[PDB]
């Protein structure tokens, strides 16, 4: 509808895959080469579904911040036989806050799903399901089971990934250009 929809609907049509776990679908962000991102509690295994084609894990690492707190992110290497264009140099390289975010979202249950968010806070600290996690976005929308894994950005950046909410906020795990240097 606007320029924000514009960027979120170029990240989704050319770098994003839907991912098939023991625990669900999710929509997972394709960053560069084989490397893509899920949230942590997709318990990604050895095999895993891209587009319901059985695919080999060729490496996923679950990561924590150097106080060895939870991130919430894993970063999958996926045995594929295509390459993602290389979205890198969206990523921002220190923890902010934005305005006028928008939420995409593309798996079975919701296609083609677009939320504008709006003002996004750099939260931090956050009891996600129980567990310490830092380094959360927070934003005040009324996010359900479905969206985790859906991609949030602003015009010309990719800041993270849902991983959670509270019926009335939504949670995501900042993505950082320095997880993905190689």
């Amino acid at each position: 509808m606007g320029p924000g929809f514009d960027f979120a609907q170029a990240i989704m049509k050319k770098n994003t895959v839907i991912a098939r776990t023991e625990k669900g679908e999710f929509t997972m962000l394709g960053v560069y080469d084989r490397v893509a991102v899920i949230p942590t509690h997709a318990s990604v295994g050895e095999i895993i579904y891209i587009n319901d084609v059985e695919t080999r894990v060729l490496d996923a690492c679950a990561l924590r911040d150097l106080t060895d707190t939870n991130l919430e992110i894993t970063i999958v290497k996926l045995d594929r036989n295509q390459k993602f264009r290389d979205i890198r140099h969206f990523l921002p390289r220190c923890e902010d806050d934005y305005n006028d975010a928008v939420l995409s979202v593309h798996t079975s249950k919701f296609p083609n799903m677009y939320i504008p968010v709006g003002q996004v806070t750099n939260y931090g600290f956050l009891n996600l399901g129980g567990t310490p996690t830092h380094r959360i976005l927070m934003y005040n929308f009324p996010t359900r089971a479905g969206q985790c894994g859906g991609v949030v950005t602003t015009t010309g950046k990719v800041i993270g990934i849902h991983v959670g909410g509270n019926g009335a906020q939504g949670f995501a795990a900042m993505l950082l250009h320095s997880y993905f240097t190689d």
